[PDB]
RNA sequence: ACUGAAACUGUAGUAGAACCAAUCGGGGUCGUCAAUA
């Protein structure tokens, strides 16, 4: 049982911890036709000049380097190919 | 690539003003009673 953030001495924070066992790690289906991507949390990339960015194509640009592949938009117009909101 | 810290929802405010538990009444006084055979 720890205090955790804002105010956490006071009325605030109070929270229990519980371990599970060992969970079983992910395993994502491999697709040589799309590559579809779920922020599950804030992403935080630096653009190329190490400031933080709001620019995509540098996920795009990360994403295929760090699997080695290549990348295209989804090109469909009744569909969309990206749903981004900015966070700070 | 590392939980901010610290901070009293307190301070002032009369559940009170108004309203008669009251109005009227001599502690008094006279004729029967009963239904049959």
């Amino acid at each position: 049982t720890i205090r955790i953030g804002q105010s956490k001495k006071d009325q605030y924070g109070k929270i229990e911890v519980t371990s599970g066992n060992s969970a079983d790690l992910p395993k994502p289906t491999g697709n040589n036709k799309t590559l579809s991507i779920w922020f599950l949390s804030d992403i935080l990339l630096r653009g190329d000049r190490l400031n933080f960015n709001a620019t995509p194509d540098d996920l795009k640009k990360y994403l295929e380097n760090a699997l080695d592949i290549k990348l295209k938009e989804r090109s469909d117009n009744d569909l969309i190919c990206i749903a981004l909101r900015s966070q700070r």
